[PDB]
Order: structure tokens, then sequence, then C-alpha cells
């Protein structure tokens, strides 16, 4: 490169990572230095443009040449923004004589963007350990039964007339003709959870856990509360959560652990006393009595049939959260006593919560995603913070979440359904989440990341919950037809990228299962063993993730996306490592020349594919490197 009168596109990159930004989750008092990269000698001069919401007004800063990359390929600049407590968004403009170039989180531009700017939110923290680990959701009752003495049997108990049916382990989830697909149990509870600790913090390596509902509930996923401070008997008492707590933070049975409960805080389960429909306590429910002492907990358009309820389903009536300092809002997170803070301080002291239906969550009756919902998550997060700094917080979200998360006052994170879920499974599979066909090339599938992932602070972006598959959705394996190669790629892609990798219980071992609920089928543990390919992969990814802090929090930098090939390639990278990897999601085999010279890889040093053990050497800037189809290399150094 050269002072030219042109940007040369290619030799320039920013991020928050390591090697770009000294400070991504800076207090009110500490400055934050940024560094732009371009090709050695190619820029005459450039500006870090960035908005502040102090005084709604942009504001400038020149930046300064400060150092060569180790191969004298390109330059770094260097330029710093003040420290306060304001939230701010930046850009930078890059210039070399007449020409001029733009940069944000979406990348290059010729034009000026005005939007996706990289963000600044002082005193915004997201737990850490979340950002570093790796998660492991489970379905309780499909788990493991490690006490078949609580069992639900068939005929146990009867809900809105219906008789639960209890069904030998590995069969069919589908209730057989008389019985209720809700009201169908296999034995799961939360002792088998823990007598499986070893599976999955030393088989595995995941050092996270999520379960779905375990409070007491009459169906089987138990999103239909009827006890938020009791553990569902089937699953065990609260004695024994606190028993499956311990042994999930202890290091006796693996590295230390963390627990993330299914909060379910939108609404309750019409069997819930405060409602009671079909009277099951003496005390008078909302749905009972417009003298009932929760009556205003609810929302009735028609008293008592006609109620505001989750998505129309009168099983679950929505609750009113009313204004600050409601008997609503105190029962679900402002009380000492409240599901919240219950469950976050001791004797419980778990490590987070999953919002279910979290953009609803509202007053009177209104649908949320408006001032209201957000006020009340912003009163959330400084509740729970305020019991355990460290406890995460993520809401259920299929979209763009940036709305929860860009202001650092609510969620540290989403389910990402929209960055991760949805364009790995239409990239590999062909298809959407729900197994409808919907195919995307190599280059989309590149472009929608980066631009899902610019919808959010960083700190956030790397705490993303990254789920292959999850209750709601058809099973991976399933999308894919039965090729295991295909989970092969999707986990590899899964352990290598930005966000929280999160394995839905199952899809380790290729379990298969199409709509809900046959996304939940009993835990097939012959599987469960290194002697499963998948698993086998699953444990040595893990490996690398935790071996790697560049895969965990380090910068991403694509590198190829070919579409007549079908291969993609980026980097993960920082102060210590580099690491490339390389993606065939094609049938065949391709010879790859990676271009490691992106990143500052030195000629003649050498690399390690951690999925083959295979080694190279980098020569004229590139690692030639041949991947079989539906499998990927991990090119580390
Ligand atoms: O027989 C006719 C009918 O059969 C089939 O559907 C019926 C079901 O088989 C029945 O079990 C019954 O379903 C109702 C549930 O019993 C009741 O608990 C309630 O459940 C709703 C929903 O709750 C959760 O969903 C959460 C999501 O995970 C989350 O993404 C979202 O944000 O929040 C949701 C609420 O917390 C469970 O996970 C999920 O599995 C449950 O579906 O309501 C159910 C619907 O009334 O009745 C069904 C009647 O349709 C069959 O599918 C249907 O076509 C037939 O007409
Ligand atoms: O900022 C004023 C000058 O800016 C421009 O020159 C830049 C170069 O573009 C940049 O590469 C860097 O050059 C240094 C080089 O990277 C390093 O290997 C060598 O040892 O020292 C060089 C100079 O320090 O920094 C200079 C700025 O000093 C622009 O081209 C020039 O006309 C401006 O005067
Ligand atoms: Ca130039
Ligand atoms: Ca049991
Ligand atoms: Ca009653």
């Amino acid at each position: 490169a050269a002072n030219d009168n042109n940007v040369e596109w290619n030799g320039l990159f920013h991020d928050q990572g390591p090697l770009f930004d000294n400070a991504p989750e800076p207090t009110s008092t500490q400055s934050v230095t940024l560094k732009l990269r371009t090709f050695k000698g190619d820029i005459t001069s450039a500006n870090i443009k960035y908005w502040d919401t102090a005084d709604n007004a942009f504001h400038w800063v020149p930046m300064v040449w400060d150092s060569n990359d180790p191969t004298g390929t390109f330059d770094y600049w260097k330029g710093t923004i003040p420290a306060s407590p304001s939230i701010k968004y930046y850009r930078f403009q890059i210039n070399d004589g007449t020409s001029t170039a733009w940069y944000n989180g979406n990348g290059p531009s010729s034009t000026e963007p005005n939007a996706d700017d990289f963000y600044i939110i002082p005193n915004f923290k997201t737990p850490d350990w979340l950002k570093n680990g790796v998660m492991y959701q489970i379905f309780p009752d499909r788990f493991y039964n490690g006490d078949s003495s609580n069992d639900v049997q068939t005929g146990s108990y009867t809900y809105n007339g219906t008789p639960t049916e209890k069904k030998a382990w590995g069969s069919s989830v589908y209730a057989d003709p008389g019985y209720d697909n809700s009201l169908v149990f296999f034995g799961g509870d939360l002792a088998g959870i823990d007598q499986k600790l070893g599976y999955i913090k030393k088989t595995l390596g995941a050092n996270i856990l999520y379960l779905n509902p375990i409070f007491k509930a009459p169906t089987n996923h138990k999103y239909d509360t009827q006890d938020y401070m009791a553990v569902d008997p089937a699953f065990g008492d609260n004695s024994t959560l606190q028993t499956l707590i311990n042994d999930i933070h202890s290091t006796a049975n693996g590295p230390k652990g963390y627990l993330i409960l299914d909060g379910v805080f939108n609404h309750t389960g019409d069997s819930h006393p405060w409602f009671d429909k079909y009277n099951n306590f003496s005390s008078q429910g909302a749905y009972e009595s417009q003298s009932s002492p929760w009556y205003n907990y609810y929302t009735f358009y028609t008293w008592p049939d006609s109620y505001a309820s989750f998505l129309g389903f009168n099983s679950l009536p929505k609750l009113n959260y009313g204004n600050s300092g409601s008997a609503v809002r105190g029962v679900i997170y402002n009380n000492s006593n409240s599901v919240a803070k219950t469950y976050l301080n001791p004797p419980y002291s778990v490590d987070g919560w999953r919002l279910n239906a979290a953009q609803y969550v509202d007053a009177n009756g209104n649908n949320g995603s408006d001032v209201t919902n957000h006020q009340i998550w912003s009163e959330f997060r400084n509740a729970v913070k305020g019991v355990n700094s460290n406890a995460a917080i993520i809401g259920e979200y299929w979209g763009n979440a940036n709305p929860w998360t860009a202001q650092g006052n609510q969620w540290d994170a989403a389910t990402n359904f929209d960055g991760f879920t949805q364009p790995v499974s239409e990239w590999i599979t062909g298809k959407d989440y729900q197994n409808n066909s919907a195919s995307i090339s190599t280059t989309q599938f590149d472009s929608w990341l980066r631009g899902t992932r610019a919808n959010y602070p960083t700190n956030v972006q790397q705490s993303m919950m990254n789920f292959l598959s999850n209750h709601d959705i058809t099973r991976f394996a399933t999308r894919s037809g039965g090729d295991l190669w295909k989970t092969y790629l999707a986990l590899i892609f899964q352990m290598t990228y930005v966000g929280t990798p999160t394995i839905y219980y199952g899809d380790e071992y290729g379990m298969q299962g199409g709509a809900d609920p046959d996304n939940r089928r009993s835990f097939d543990w012959s599987q469960a063993t290194p002697s499963n390919s998948a698993v086998a992969l699953t444990q040595k990814l893990i490996t690398i993730r935790n071996q790697y802090p560049a895969l965990r929090t380090g910068s991403f930098m694509t590198l190829i996306t070919d579409d007549t090939n079908k291969i993609y390639s980026y980097g993960r990278f920082d102060n210590v490592n580099r690491i490339a990897v390389v993606l065939n999601n094609d049938s065949v085999s391709h010879t790859v020349n990676v271009p490691v010279w992106q990143l500052s890889m030195p000629n003649g040093s050498t690399v390690t594919d951690k999925i083959t053990g295979h080694s190279y050497t980098v020569q004229n800037g590139m690692v030639t490197v041949a991947v079989d189809g539906h499998y990927g290399a991990v090119l580390a150094q």
C-alpha cells in the first residue's frame, strides 16, 4: 500500500477485541483508547467520530500512527475517547489524499453510515463467566431419572380433566389415546441432573447449566406455574435444588459450574392460586372472585372468562405489572422474597435467569415492546444485579434484541435465534429452524452474521445464547436429514463463534426430533460417550474453546466467502493467539488457500488444525489445507 489517493478496504479493521480496544467495559472514569488497522503506509489521516448521548452531538478525535504489526504488513492508528458516564456511539473516517472511506460495526463503506456504530456503554457489565463458558440446556423430565420414587404415574393426578400418563424411557413423547401431550412424564428430575454432572462438566466440558421450568406446575413443560416458591414434587423438593446447586458450584465433579433458571414472569398457569380457575384451593383466586386479594394481578376484558393471556392461551393468564412499586413487580423481582431474589439469594444463590416471553411483560394487559416493558426490565436489572452483580440475565427474543440490550440497563444478552440459530440452520441444512425450506449462500451467511452482531454492544455479543436447537424449534439433526456430518460442521462453527455456545441436551450426539413436543425426547444414555462421534467432537471443541481465549473474547474477521465452493473462513485472534477457521459447506472436498496473513500469522510460522491434528507452515501469507465436505479446520497458533 501507499499514499495513492486510495484507502484499501482490505487492510482496514476494527472491533472491540483486545488488540483494538483497551477498555471494552469501561466505568465512568475510564477513557477508551481505540486502534484502527490499515495496510502499512496506506493512509494520510484517520478520525474517530462519536455521538455522545450526554449532549446529543458528534465529537471529533484525530488519530495518530501507533505502530506496525509483527509482519510489517499493517499500521495501527490510535485515538482516545474521553471518560464519562454517558453512552457513546462511534465510527471511523479514513483518508488517503482524495480518498475517503468509513468504518463501523458493519465494516467499511464509501458513504458515511447512519447505523451500526460501535458502542461504548459506561458501567455496563455482563458476567465474564457467561462470555467464556459453554452452556448445556436441560428439559428436566427428559434428561435423567435419578429418583424413581417421585415419578409421576399414569393417573397420579388430573389437569383440566385429563389424567397424567407415564411413559417408558426412550418411548414416543406423543400421548396415547385419552392422554395429553402436555401431561406425558418420563421421570427426569433434579437428582438425575445431579448424578449426571460428571457427564456434563467432564465428558463434555460445559460449565453452565440452563434448566427449563422446575417450579410446581401441572404440565410436563411447566410454563404454567402454580407455585414459584416450590420445586415441582416430580423433580424433587427445594432441598434437592439446594444440593444440586451446591454440586454444580462445586469442583469435586469437574470445573466450577453455574446454574441458570427459566423465569416465567409474563404469566402464571391458570391453576395458580392467584387465579385458581379450577378451584384447587380454598382461597379465592382472581378467576373465582372480583373481591379476590389477587384480582388486580390479572387483566379481565369480560370477567371471568375473557382475560389477557400469553398468545391467547387461556391456560396462561397474563400478569398485570401496573406501575412502579406494584404488588406484581413486588412478587416478581422487587421483594426480597420475590421469585427473582429468592433464588438469587442463599440458601440458593443461582447464577441467572432466562426470561421467558420477555417482550410481552407489561401492565394492563398490553403486549409489551413499549416504554413500560423496558422500564420494567430496567427495574428488574437493578433488583437482580443488586443481589448479585454476577447473576446473568438472558431474555427470550427471536428477533433483534437491541431494544433490551443496547442501553446497558436491561438484559445482558438474549436467545440468539436471529443472530445464530436461523442463519446457521439455513446455510448448513437449507432449512429455517422450523424445518421449512430456506437456504442462503456463504456470502449471505457472513453478511447475516455480521449484521446481527452489529445490533449489539460487544459484551452482549460475547454473552448471547447460541444454540443449534432448543425446546421450541425442530432438532438440528432432523433439519439436516440425519446427516451427522452437518452436525459436525455446525458444532465446529458454534464452538468457535462469538457468543456463549449452548448445547440443547441430546444435540451433542445427534438426537433427532420434529416440532414440539417431538423436540423434547428423553435422552438416550447409550450415546453419552466419546464412542459417539458427535460427542467425541463436542468434547474436543469445548476443550479447544477453553484452551483459546481468542475464541471467546477475541476479535472476529471474515477471511473467505466462496459461494461457488461453499467455503467460509474467519479468524479469531487476540494478543496471544491467532486462529483461522475454515468451514466446507459443500458435499465434496476442497483445497483452500487460507489468507492467514490477515491475522498477522508470520510467514514460516506453523499452525495446527485442531480438528485433524495436522500441522502446516505459512507460505506466501497462506496456509493451504484440504478440507473434507461438511467438515472444518481450526488452524491455530
Ligand atoms: O387435541 C387438540 C389439539 O392438540 C394439540 O395441541 C394441544 C396440546 O397437545 C395440549 O397439551 C394443549 O396445549 C396447551 C398446554 O397444555 C398449556 O400448558 C399451554 O401451553 C402453551 C405452551 O407453553 C410453553 O410455551 C412457551 C414457549 O416455550 C416459549 O417460546 C414462549 O415464549 O412462551 C411459551 C409460554 O410460556 C410450552 O413450552 C409449550 O410446549 C406449550 O405449547 O397451552 C397449550 C395450548 O392451549 O392444548 C393444545 C390445543 O391446541 C395439537 O397441536 C393441536 O393442533 C390440536 O388442535
Ligand atoms: O501523520 C503525519 C504523516 O502521516 C502519514 O504518514 C504516516 C504513515 O502513513 C504511517 O505508516 C507511519 O509511518 C511510520 C512507519 O509505519 C514506520 O514503519 C516507520 O518506522 O516510521 C514511519 C513514520 O513514523 O506514520 C506516518 C506518520 O508519522 C502521511 O503519509 C505523511 O505525509 C504525514 O506527514
Ligand atoms: Ca493508499
Ligand atoms: Ca424421577
Ligand atoms: Ca378457590
